[PDB]
RNA sequence: AGAGAGAGAG
């Protein structure tokens, strides 16, 4: 089971040497546990807290099970949104710096001639990409199915969703029968866990129980606001501690993410706005701005919520309460990354305090009252 | 279911 270092992981010497290049030195809890059935080929369901290394664990397994000699795709990896779908490409092709692997994002809104004057010269031994592209691109027979023997959902749960499960299924049916499937996310609901033995052959189940799931280094508050009407003023009170680092404020709707925006700049508050309504080019921008620190304060829909990895990241508003309780540890997990030091607050008025009670008995989690310390905890 | 949030092309 437990394997405490990725020296004793028989992986190839070049692919330790990426990984050692990248800056990590032991497996973290959960690389200790599914990188090895991962590799076995075994199916695998492995859940672990936010911000604990989920996306080396199946990169790493990828990687190693690549038969570089075979210039054919072999790897499928699914992500809900075109971001997290980027930043895993980028950490494959880190870790596989020295192994000449080829690892392709295959996402929405990227130029579509380009991809497939690309696809047709040489398909790359690992596509990482959104639902629709990919099936797009199986669909125009650019991507071939024929060697795919590893088949990922990364953020499973949301995968499984309501307006995912369809798009995974369709997709699913042009892999394989003996493809191998794994799933990962801090979340993993027992209705998603009961959907999975349509298509899972008895996996591995690495799970965790939701009253574990809170991460010790994430101090979680609420504020008090009585009405909605009164949120803004008390978000612009708050700016200067926002900009001690970098903080994400979470939104329900791209409507009051543009709202919320533009009132921030019409009393010159800089702050970044970001949903799924943008540009790609856009918000390609944006997102390259803020992971550099250009852009200190993003407000957001949960385009966000899931997988962003951005280290310097320390405080999570939300400014709207998230109506799915799994969301709820997604968002403020963008914060305290592998184990740093986070903040989440909570903005709540009456009607809100409700859902936030019901938020701290599923996670047996308490949310005391934001201090006026709270900038040294930054 | 839907809404919300995401998720091909044109
Ligand atoms: C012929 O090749 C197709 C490729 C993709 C699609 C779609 O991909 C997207 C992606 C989208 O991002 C904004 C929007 C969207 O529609 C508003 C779509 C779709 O057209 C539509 O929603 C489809 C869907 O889920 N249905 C029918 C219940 C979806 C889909 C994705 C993956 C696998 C199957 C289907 C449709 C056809
Ligand atoms: N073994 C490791 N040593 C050091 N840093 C690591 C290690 N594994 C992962 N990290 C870093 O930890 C951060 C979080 O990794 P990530 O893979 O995004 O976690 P995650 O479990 O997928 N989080 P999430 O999807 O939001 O639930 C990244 O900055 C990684 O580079
Ligand atoms: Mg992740």
């Amino acid at each position: 089971e437990i394997v405490d270092s990725f020296d004793d992981m028989n992986l190839s010497e070049s692919l330790l040497r990426g990984i050692y290049a990248y800056g990590f030195e032991k497996p973290s809890a959960i690389q200790q546990r599914a990188i090895l059935p991962c590799i076995k080929g075994y199916d695998v369901i492995a859940q672990a807290q936010s911000g604990t290394g989920k996306t080396a664990t199946f990169a790493i397994s990828i990687l190693q099970q690549i038969e570089l000699d075979l210039k054919a795709t072999q790897a499928l990896v699914l992500a809900p949104t075109r971001e997290l779908a980027q930043q895993i490409q980028k950490v494959v092709m880190a870790l596989g710096d020295y192994m000449g692997a080829s690892c392709h994002a295959c996402i929405g809104g990227t130029n579509v001639r380009a991809e497939v004057q690309k696809l047709q010269m040489e398909a790359p031994h690992i596509i990482v990409g959104t639902p629709g592209r990919v099936f797009d691109m199986l669909n125009r027979r650019y991507l071939s199915p024929k060697y795919i023997k590893m088949f990922v959902l990364d953020e499973a749960d949301e995968m499984l969703s309501r307006g995912f499960k369809d798009q995974i299924y369709d997709i699913f049916q042009k892999l394989n029968s003996n493809t191998q499937v794994v799933l990962l996310s801090a979340t993993m609901p027992s209705d998603v866990l009961e959907v999975t033995k349509k298509f899972m052959r008895d996996p591995i189940r690495i799970l965790v129980k939701k009253e574990e799931l809170t991460l010790e280094g994430i101090r979680q508050f609420y504020i008090n606001v009585e009405r909605e009407e009164w949120k803004l003023d008390t978000l612009c009170d708050l700016y200067e501690t926002l900009t001690i680092t970098q903080a994400v404020i979470f939104i329900n709707t791209r409507r009051k993410v543009d709202w919320l925006t533009e009132k921030m700049h019409a009393r010159d508050f800089t702050v970044s706005a970001m949903h799924g309504d943008m540009d790609q080019k856009e918000r390609d921008v944006i997102m390259r701005e803020f992971r550099s620190g250009s852009s200190r304060v993003l407000i957001t829909t949960d385009l966000l919520a899931r997988g962003i990895d951005v280290q310097q990241v320390s405080l999570v508003i939300n400014y709207d309460l998230p109506t799915n309780r799994e969301n709820y540890i997604h968002r403020i997990g963008r914060g305290g990354r592998f184990g740093r030091k986070g903040v989440a607050i909570n903005m709540v008025t009456e009607e809100d305090k409700r859902t936030l009670r019901d938020i701290e008995t599923f996670y047996n989690t308490s949310i005391e009252e934001m201090p006026l310390n709270v900038a040294d905890l930054i």
